[PDB]
């Protein structure tokens, strides 16, 4: 049972007959693959190939990743789910997988991650490096993203070393999780929180869960559930729910 | 009768004499050219090919779209011409076909367009996906923009699925069209004719922003804007008056 | 005696022996050159290298910049010694001249000036365009930038053709030193050792005094005096404050 | 009509719907392509395309070449002709213009030919150069190759500045139309009409073979060979007669 | 208990510490491959990789060839064996896999045969153009090439379409097994097993080698040989007895 | 002084105004460089470069063989001046540097060897086996070239681990100095100064060849041969009287 590689070998078969110049690109990255692991592995590689470090070392060190955590199998799931429930401009499965780059940030900050805490911190801020100049996300490696992250448009996104998000956040463009302190000094974002474009969350202070950051708000203290918050400072004008 | 091709081969000859380093660019993109259009596709090719998908397959299916639509021809040089009146930082024609991200991103728009309208979405997803990673400007192929337009520094922009851009509209860096966050179906704004946004502006929702209006930099506009004003703040307020230019 | 440039070396050495896979990144970019002028020359380089414009280009072209301005040899150093002394989450000298593309933004930056200055204006606009798509960092080739500068995670800055800025200077991501709405001199003046929060947007002919703090997200549509803090849309003065 | 052209795109055509992972190369290479011309040019740029000198700037010199050439047109087809005539190893039209390295090199030998006659001899020399590289062929600029040339296998061939070979001639690898001494004046052998030289031939010397003979594998030609000949062994001497096809 | 796949990453691991700088090399196309198979795989699809058909997609086609013919686990092993035996240049089993091109040539022909039998014949002919340009060797798909087979330098090596080479042969640079004889049908030669080709050698038309048989430098054969012979000479002529050994 | 370097700087200027669209190419490989030494290190590393190892590892590794091999800087402008002397079908000093793949061989080889006296025997191997593919020339990095080497043409070209080639001599394509298949230690020809080697020839064997003696193409050397004659034919013998020059 993997309902979603199944679809997504079969949009790409489709779209392969739809626009056959696209068929080494298709084929390449998902038709030739034996797994959906092994097709999102190999477009990230890819995207973030470059003579000083060839796709091909990235995506020999993203599949020793996934040996050494297979629990990333169902987290990479969760978070394809993530987009295409969130998500109303895509339909299918596959275009988070081809398309998106925030999508490909997460991925990548989760082998980088890995890569830090192992003592790898030059290959951890070799992805780091990497991926904020190709997806423009610039995410420490030491920070903490829960599964089902939904990272829309993403362009501008900043995510400090102590920083830690729970799972089924929704995060925009344009979004700093910063400070400024100099320990833990980074913000904690919990479980279904909404971040609107270009909000500012600087400091060591939580966001509760369930609540709603409006876009370009400056968040510079705790913020509490189920709320929503505006504004330059942050005020609260509005309620909601874990929707 | 096409003065801005023959001022922009002009300019890459005394380019060439300049800096001969850098002829094998010049001819390449510019000199060795048939045309305006040519260069323009040729060079944007060359920017977003990846071994993924090559510059080649890129350039031939410009080509496609060009046939298909030679009224890009008219476009595209009413684009260069907006840069040319609008940016004080640049003196020829040249400058935006050779340099400016916010104007290959505008050309990317409008082949990807073509091509979701075709049905080859795919390939439209793919030049919006480079372009988000190339220029910073991530378009959705179904968005609509004008001609006459003005793409300025370009770094961040965002424009949703259902936005709308009318001619002769300026947009600077760090820019959002896009949505509240409910939301569904038509939600994403509409920008009539003349219409300057400042550096950082965020627009959301189905709201308009009447024709010859202006956003100050750094506002967040919620509510439709009438005509002929200046907003600015968070929330946007009508400030002031304005005109078309 | 060049203790920045030797314990780069070292780093390098260690990192090679800690992820041997990276031995050709760090041979190429530290171990084989011979001196760090040349190291941070050969990585900004290859960041920028493409087929229409060369790596090897870029490379011989930044040469000719530090043959003709011997005291971007200390001015490197300085910008070097900024991270590590104002950035928590680096421990080591050779992270900006490897992975951080703000460090690598301002040195393209004094190449594009340079170059500019010599009447090379395609060559300026071309590392303009480059470092704006690779690096996210859109800084006019006139724009004057001074030494011991910070630019941190970088993504998103523009500065405008006529900005001016000192020296010891710090300026987070999503920045614009720009104008608005004119014909000249129409962009702003950064007085020494300030520092300019995330997102924050400085327009016009206007200049920030000394040691001051802008933050973040603030709009900035007046001059801003010496030794305080201004926040908000638009800015206002919040606080006082002092150099470092 | 051009029906060789009109062969090669119904071969391209099912080619990819058989093995749809090549159909970016075969759309790029071939069903993008207006013309026969464009098709070939364009494969012969991506073998020899380098860091050094982009694929882009040989098909643009390549087109050049052919706005100053038209009669290239027809050797072009000839040319495809002779192969798809003489080689049994290949069924179809698009075989030399996507794989055959022979034919590749005598196509560029006609673009280093005519950049050589107008004083371009460093872009001539590059191309010598590269094509000797990545074909095997080694053919000074200078060189004079007529028509309905067969390059079969092409491996290790080397032709002097001063050799010519005429038209429907049929050369194997590791053939050598070479120099003999020293000496620096006219110098290189000149091959008439419907030669065929067999695998590992040397033939050296300002000498001539005549219309329609036949060189054998491994013979060493020192002397002119008269027309009608079967020549073979080290020394070359004739072993019988034989006339044309 | 694969005992040259133990060794070989025993040399890569001393190759790398002893030159750190050859640790990408070394780790991409051995330390982290999980096979004997997948490293030969991975090297010969980086050698002939090409923005036409990328390094990706040789390497996912190899791995299908490998998946449907797991025959040729054994014939890889007997290949590397055979180099490991019968060259004194080279000491490690590491070398064929890096560094050969014969080597690389001969499993690009078992994968290009494959290839040829399953009707996907562009690709078999662009492994065929690829291998002829990159390892000088050029070998029609349709050429039978058996088990322990050493080619020695390679360049210049042409195989035509009728060819069949028995197991154990050794081949030197230079050589061809072609044709006279453009005849149609069988037309090549049949090589049988122990045979040794020296460099230069060119065996022509539908004849045979006979087993153990040595054919010298230079020789050309336009005849069969008999088994445990050495023929030398232009023509070639026995002249000796010899073992197999 | 430095004529050669000076020359071939002013032949560079001159080609980039003939024809602009080669000025990246001519200023990063030539008008750029500070040196000889480093134009000709450039060039060689551009050629050699691959993704599997880049062409900055080959040209800083270069300079590491230079900065320890001040001698090199001789025997470099020497082997140019030899070029230059000897080929009638070249006029400029640059065109060794550019364009011949027997110059680039030889300066590749003088790497490969200095790397494998250093035990970076790998490194060494990777070197003689990317020659190999690009240039054609196979050659043992343990082999030892003497100066004024002139390699024309050089497709084909083995050289074995023990041969040795003194000083001025010059060598054709299609050449073998290799063994007989009774290998052990020495069992590669020892070329003395001044001979000169006809295409396609093969020295097999410890043989030696004496000074400024002449090995005719195609000939097949399997004995010693005294100084001051000519050999030729299939095997060589001795056919007349010779003495260099
Ligand atoms: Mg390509
Ligand atoms: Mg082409
Ligand atoms: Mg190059
Ligand atoms: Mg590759
Ligand atoms: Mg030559």
């Amino acid at each position: 049972v993997d309902p979603i590689w199944h679809s997504i070998r079969a949009e790409a078969e489709e779209a392969t007959r739809n626009d056959p110049v696209l068929g080494a690109f298709l084929y390449a990255t998902i038709l030739n693959q034996p797994s959906l692991e092994e097709a999102v592995m190999h477009r990230i590689a890819e995207r973030l190939g470059h003579p000083d470090v060839s796709a091909d070392i990235l995506r020999q060190t993203f599949d020793t990743m996934l040996e050494a955590n297979p629990e990333w199998s169902h987290v990479l799931r969760v978070d394809i789910q993530a987009v295409y429930d969130r998500d109303p401009a895509y339909s299918r499965f596959m275009d988070p997988v081809l398309y998106l780059k925030g999508f490909h940030a997460i991925q990548t900050h989760r082998l980088a991650h890995w890569l830090y805490k192992q003592g790898r911190k030059d290959f951890a801020y070799y992805l780091q490096s990497r991926s904020s100049s190709i997806f423009q996300t610039d995410i420490h490696p030491a920070a903490r993203l829960g599964s089902g992250l939904f990272l829309d448009h993403a362009t501008g996104l900043v995510v400090g070393e102590t920083a830690v998000v729970e799972d089924n956040v929704s995060i925009l463009h344009g979004v700093t999780l910063g400070g400024t302190s100099s320990g833990d000094r980074h913000p904690k974002i919990r479980q279904g929180v909404l971040i609107g474009a270009g909000a500012k969350i600087l400091g060591n202070i939580q966001v509760g869960q369930c609540s709603k950051i409006a876009a370009g708000s400056v968040v510079l203290k705790s913020v509490p559930h189920n709320v929503t918050v505006a504004g330059v400072p942050a005020r609260i004008i509005g309620e909601t729910g874990c929707t």
